[PDB]
């Protein structure tokens, strides 16, 4: 037990999944901090030194981290791995990124099994002295993820099909909405600098008309104001905050990936 194998991830969700696979035999750190916007994060010099100190770097791919490839050019002799390998992307459906992969694949718990296997495989490949701990921890964590499916569906089972509309600010929930039979509506399709600020807001306020959607949400790394506005101009309650792009701090409501899924579904459910 000298200095432990060091893994650096781009953001907090991957950090928590990887630390569950690593257990005590490896140290997993995230480049972005809890609460920080991850799509257009601007790396600092201290971020370079952190990534350069790693034995292995994990990132999402599906162009989630618009900043990563340019950043990674400053890192030498450190292998990286894309943890969404083998996931089939859902395309973005409107706006200037229409047709690009929707990168929020981790919001489907069945996809998280694929994240887990990609991370396990990378850990075993580059740290083979601990292949037994990594292989045991991954199987145990995959079983925790599989166990979520029944309580999650049961928690949402009081909402009838026609009523299952999920109205959020970022369209970050397409993978979760597909898994649990929700229709998605959103103020913008993916976080970015962009136009369409008030026109999608009026188009969303539209769809809330004929479907009498009762509740709309925001998310933890972006401004809650546009959702709160939509709630004002309609009769819909503001139900947010949902979690997708970041965990909370270790003492906050959402310190782990499992707590992020459970609490996001729980908040949708109570919103209805
Ligand atoms: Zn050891
Ligand atoms: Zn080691
Ligand atoms: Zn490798
Ligand atoms: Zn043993
Ligand atoms: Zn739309
Ligand atoms: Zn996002």
């Amino acid at each position: 037990t000298a200095k432990k194998f060091k893994v650096v991830t781009t953001f907090t969700i991957i950090q928590d999944i990887a630390q569950n696979i690593a257990g005590d035999v490896a140290v997993v750190e995230s480049i972005t901090k809890p609460g920080a916007e991850i799509h257009d994060y601007q790396p600092t010099p201290r971020d370079i030194v952190k990534a350069q100190s790693a034995d292995l770097i994990l990132w999402n791919g599906m162009n989630l981290e618009r900043w990563f490839e340019k950043f990674f050019e400053s890192i030498k002799d450190v292998p990286s791995a894309v943890v969404t390998a083998g996931i089939t992307p859902l395309p973005i459906r409107e706006g200037p990124y229409s047709g690009i992969a929707n990168p929020h694949a981790w919001m489907s718990p069945s996809n998280a099994l694929i994240y887990i296997e990609n991370i396990r495989k990378a850990l075993v490949e580059h740290d083979p002295a601990h292949a037994e701990t990594y292989n045991r921890n991954a199987q145990a964590y995959a079983e925790k993820i599989k166990a979520l499916d029944a309580p999650l569906r049961e928690r949402l089972s009081r909402i009838p099909a026609e009523q299952r509309w999920l109205v959020t600010s970022e369209g970050a929930f397409s993978y979760l909405a597909k898994d649990y039979g929700f229709k998605e509506v959103y103020l913008w399709p993916i976080n970015a600098e962009q136009q369409g600020i008030p026109q999608q807001v009026r188009h969303v306020i539209d769809i809330i008309r004929e479907n009498k959607i009762p509740v709309v949400f925001s998310e933890s790394t972006i401004s809650d104001k546009p959702a709160k506005q939509v709630s004002k101009e309609t009769g819909a309650q503001y139900g947010g905050v949902l979690y997708v792009d970041s965990l909370s701090g270790e003492k906050g409501p959402v310190p782990t990936y499992i707590s992020l899924i459970n609490m996001t579904v729980d908040t949708i459910a109570k919103g209805f």
